This record gives C-alpha cells, structure tokens and sequence, in this order.
C-alpha cells in the first residue's frame, strides 16, 4: 500500500545506527529512491532525549526486551540483553560513551582494505568534537557530536583519578588518539550535543527526512528478504506486526538490499531468507539460497560485573543520584533547570562516562575496561540498578549515596551466536551471549583480576576518605572461587554485540560478507551493521558501527574503494 507502483534503488532493513548514516549519504544526490524499514517506531521520545533518562529506556517499550537461552555457565540464568527500537535503533538507547579503541583492533582483523591506517579518516570525517581541535584523530566537520560530559562530580570523580594514580596507573587524556597507548585513566568523551543526546537518527536522519528521494517507513516489521535462484528482489513487511497484511517492496534494477538489523536482528533475518548454515534452515524447512557456516556465529559481547560502596555518613548527599533525585524520590528542580537554561548539571549524564582501560596481565592491549558511577549499585546486576532506579522515582525513599566501579572485559575471548528458535519471523531470536566460555577461562580471569583492581582502588588513601565498607561483592566473598561465583550470579551486558555477519578475505568460510559487506554468493545484498565486524574493538562500539555506515556509504556512491 505504502510501496506500491514503487522500485528502489535501495532497501536499508532496519532504521538504527548504521542505517541513518546510509539513509542520509545514499539519498544526497537525488538520483536514488532510498526506503527506511523500521520496526520501532519515530525518535520523539523525551526518554531518549535525556541522557539520564537512559534509565527509562531499558525494558520499556523502546526496546526489544529480548533475553538469552539459559546460560548454564552463568548459574542457570537467562541475560537480558537490551537492544534499542526505535529510528536511530540502540544509538537512541545507548550510554552515549565515545570510544573507536586503538589502531592494533584494526589491524587485528587481517581484512585488506580495513586496517587502522584505512579506518582513521572515516571516523575524523564523521565527527565534529566541543573540546578537541582538528587534527589527525579529531574532526571540526561531521554530523556526530562529540563532547566533554557537561556534569563533573567534583569529590568523586577527583577521588577516583587520584585513586587511580595511587594504585600506579596514568592518565590518559584522549582515548581516541592513536599516537599514544589505550590503558590509563580519565574521562569518556560522549555523543551529546550540549547535554542533549546527539543519537544518529538526530545528527544524520532528522536534517534529510525532507528529501522526496527517501521513504521512511516505522512501525515496517521485515518479514524476510525476497531473494531468487541469486539475487536479492526487495523484503517482505508488515506495518501491523504479526496479525497484518505481508507488504512486500521491490528493488530497481542493480537495486541493492542493505541489511542494517544490526548484530542480533541481521543473522536471524538473513536465515529467515535462506542465507545462514543448512543444517539450521532444514530444522524449520527454510530453503537454503547460501550455505554460510559463519551466519549468526563469532557474536561478540563486553561482559561486565561491579563493585559498589557506600560513603561515609559525612559524606552523605554528594552521589550523581542526589544531585537528580531529592530524600523522597522526586527530581530535583535544581536538576531540571540546570538542565533545560544551561544543558548542565545529573539529567547531561548517563553515569559511566569516567574510567580507564588496564591491562590485568601484561596482554598487547587493555583487557580490562573500568566505567566509575558516582552512585552507589544496590543489585549486582548494573543494567538491573538503572531499571530500579527507574523505578524509584516518587516512592518517598533515599536512594542511599555511594560509588560503584564497573569491570568489563573488553577485548573478550568469548562468542555466542543467534539463530532461530521457530519459523514465526515475529518470534525472538535464540540468543546465547556464550560469555565465560573461552576455553583458557581468559575473561573470568579478566573481571576476577577486574574485582582485585576494583578492591585496590577502593581501599587507596583518595578513596578510603570517602568510602564505609562494600556492598558488593561484600565482606563474604574473598577467595578466587566466591569471587567467581559472584562474577558467575552477577554478569550483565555492557551492551555491545559484534560480528556475527563477520567480514573475511577471499578463501575465509567462516566470513560472510566480503571486504566490500557483499553478502557472499548473493547479488543485490549487503550487511553494513555492527554484525560485519571480525573482531571487537576495546570499548564501546557505536563510533566504529558509524565509521563502517560512512565508509560503505562511499563505496556505494563511488566516492571512494576498498582495496
Ligand atoms: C543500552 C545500550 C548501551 C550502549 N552504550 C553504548 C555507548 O555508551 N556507546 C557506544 O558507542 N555504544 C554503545 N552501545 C552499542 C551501540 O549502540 C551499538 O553497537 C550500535 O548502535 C549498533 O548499531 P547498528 O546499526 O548495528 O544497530 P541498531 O542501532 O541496534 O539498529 C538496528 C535497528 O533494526 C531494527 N530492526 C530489527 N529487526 C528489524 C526488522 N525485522 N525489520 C525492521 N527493523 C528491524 C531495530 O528496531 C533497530 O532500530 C550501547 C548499546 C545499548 C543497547
Ligand atoms: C532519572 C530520570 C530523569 C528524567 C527527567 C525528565 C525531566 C522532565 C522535564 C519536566
Ligand atoms: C544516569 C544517572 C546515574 C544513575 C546510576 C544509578 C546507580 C549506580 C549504578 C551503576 C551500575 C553500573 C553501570 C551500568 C551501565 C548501564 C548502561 C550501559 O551499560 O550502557
């Protein structure tokens, strides 16, 4: 109804991270009729507008509340995995943390035309940076907006840096500048706009929706990708979920599909069309267009576990969640106006913006990433602290004041796959994040040493002034094993998911898209998502997903090549 009479030079599956970025580049010269297929709905909420409204958003109805298989290493428990749905899809819903990790990433992923030497300027080109001049790591130009965090906790955040200085580690005052080394402590630069979150669907997609070249549709459910014995015709939709009519949109003539689903929603797609390993498509009677072994494998994820510590009673009052909340759970006006007259003050932060990457045991690169929250965990579980503190507003109860240090392992050893649980397109995917699973045990190791460090830093004379016992893990965990079995019963997304439409050289049967995101041994079909990355880099993974949209959408447009 809404694609009839209509062709399409292309079809992006998705309107998230990547896809805005293609949405915008793809659509610039008016020649090319581009649709946007969003689930989700529009970027309207307040939620999202609001960093520390990020709170709001997990488990809500902006994202896809999916939860993983039981996870029998992870003492029989299934992980919520949050995942943003909406246009500008989880960079609507993210931390707004801006890290791209270090060159050696890169070059790690042995695919000519995509070492670091090749990736640097497509992330200068994207950025425009509040607190950097242009050079060689920073741009003054691009769409993304990239700042300092515009709320400082004087005692905490000096606490921590000095904390950090007396256990031995140095600052590092740009994690993004290749010429010196990742490890250090200081602060994350993030993707906000004078407090405001600077999501892609904001930066890349809002400024172009006037162009009559571009359909955006929301609510548009893909059922699957049409394809013919191959090449890609166009996608199946629905803009009514399960129980509506099955739209279909067709390609034009060297029309490309762009599978921009991201790292969960792109294999599971992908094998609802035939394209993913035989034996699992046979299982549901899903013909098989192309044999791909490495379709929904090589998920990688950052899993994290904390520490959290109360202050002392003279110290009560100065935790980030005094500054936004008052005794009885109602947002302060200081807060608010702060906010709205300044863009300053708790509402600019999403809690995790200080830290350092360390490396636990003389590895290449960091191993381990700290994010300190001036506010105090009260679960173990860091994504189910920020649900509850949610939930805590207007219950007429002090949210008590303290730190909490996260520990991520983010150079993981681990992968995990998604596939399919049923044949029902609208049924969740079957997801297993495989974290701890590494057959060297190298990421228990990671947060086991994460916790020591944690413990070191809290114990320091900076923070020792400040601080009146640990929570969490607390007092009764103490050995190797109990720290383990907290890591075990406590181990939470740190919400990236990588690699699981992985990129390889020529002769590479675990790859599935070429150096080019062509979908192997498929014509008309791309990925250009986090799912193409081999390996994941050291931090969180936005800025990269944005570097790859910029560089594919140039490729496209013959503005550049690849190889
Ligand atoms: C809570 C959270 C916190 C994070 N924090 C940070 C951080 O601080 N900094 C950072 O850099 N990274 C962060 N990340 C990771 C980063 O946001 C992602 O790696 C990146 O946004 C991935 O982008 P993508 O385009 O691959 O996918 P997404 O942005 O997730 O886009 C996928 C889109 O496809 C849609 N979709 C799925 N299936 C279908 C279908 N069948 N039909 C139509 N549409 C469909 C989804 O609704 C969604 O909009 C965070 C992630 C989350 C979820
Ligand atoms: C922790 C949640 C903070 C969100 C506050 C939104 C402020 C609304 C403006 C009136
Ligand atoms: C947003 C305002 C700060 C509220 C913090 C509340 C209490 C402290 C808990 C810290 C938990 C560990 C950090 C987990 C970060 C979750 C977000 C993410 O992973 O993207």
């Amino acid at each position: 109804s809404s694609p009839v009479a209509q062709k399409y030079d292309y079809i992006l599956v998705g309107g998230g991270t990547a896809a805005c970025v293609l949405a915008n580049r793809l659509s610039a010269d008016g020649s090319k009729r581009v649709l946007v297929l969003e689930a989700g709905p529009d970027n309207t909420s307040r939620d999202v507008k609001i960093p520390a409204a990020i709170t709001r958003l997990f488990r809500s109805p902006l994202d896809w509340n999916l939860f993983s298989e039981l996870q029998e290493q992870l003492a029989e428990r299934q992980i919520y995995m949050a995942r943003g749905r909406l246009l500008g899809g989880s960079s609507a819903t993210n931390a707004t943390l801006y890290h791209r990790g270090a060159a050696g990433d890169y070059d790690a992923w042995g695919v000519e035309g995509w070492s670091s030497e090749d990736v640097l300027s497509w992330f200068v080109q994207a950025e425009t940076n509040a607190d950097f001049g242009p050079g060689a790591y920073h741009g003054s130009g691009g769409p993304m907006r990239v700042e300092n965090p515009r709320y400082t906790n004087k005692q905490l955040h000096t606490a921590f840096f000095k904390a950090a200085e007396e256990v031995g580690l140095t600052p590092n005052s740009d994690f993004n500048d290749w010429s010196h080394d990742h490890a250090g402590y200081g602060t994350f630069q993030v993707m906000q706009d004078k407090g405001t979150r600077a999501d892609m669907y904001r930066q890349y997609l809002k400024p172009v929706l006037g162009r009559r070249n571009l359909q955006v549709l929301t609510g548009a459910a893909v059922t699957k990708v049409n394809i013919d014995q191959a090449q890609a015709l166009g996608v199946e939709f629905s803009t009514d979920g399960p129980t509506g009519e099955r739209l279909s949109a067709e390609l034009a003539p060297g029309g490309e599909v762009i599978m921009c689903a991201g790292a969960v929603h792109t294999p599971f797609l992908l094998k609802h069309s035939g394209v993913g390993p035989s034996a699992e498509l046979k299982e549901f009677g899903i013909p098989v267009v192309s044999n791909l072994a490495g379709v929904g494998q090589n998920l990688q994820d950052q899993p994290a576990c904390l520490t959290a510590a109360p202050v002392k009673e003279k110290y009560d009052g100065i935790a980030i969640s005094d500054h936004i909340y008052n005794e009885k759970g109602q947002i302060r006006k200081r807060a608010i106006a702060s906010y709205l007259l300044g863009g300053r003050g708790g509402l600019t932060s999403t809690g995790c913006d200080r830290g350092a990457f360390v490396r636990t045991a003389g590895q290449a690169l960091p191993d381990l990433q700290v994010r300190f929250v001036p506010g105090m965990a009260l679960d173990p579980d860091g994504v189910s602290t920020y649900v509850r503190f949610a939930k805590f507003q207007s219950q007429g109860l002090k949210w008590p004041s303290g730190i909490t240090m996260q520990l991520i392992a983010c150079r993981p050893q681990s992968t995990g796959s998604v596939g399919l649980k049923s044949a029902d397109p609208f049924a969740p995917p079957k997801l297993s994040p495989g974290y701890l699973t590494d057959k060297d045990g190298a990421d228990l190791a990671t947060l086991r040493k994460g916790i020591h460090w944690a413990r070191d830093v809290a114990r320091s004379s900076a923070l020792s002034e400040y601080l009146d016992g640990e929570l969490f893990p607390g007092s009764g965990v103490v050995s190797d094993d109990q720290i383990d079995e907290y890591i075990r019963r406590s181990i939470h997304s740190s919400n990236a998911i990588t690699g699981t439409c992985k990129m390889g050289n020529a002769g590479d049967s675990s790859s599935v898209v070429d150096n080019q995101l062509r979908v192997h041994g498929v014509e008309g079909l791309r990925v250009v998502d986090a799912s193409v990355v081999p390996k994941i880099p050291g931090g969180q993974t936005g800025a990269p997903v944005v570097m790859i949209a910029e560089r594919a959408a140039a490729l496209l447009t013959g503005k550049a090549t690849i190889g």
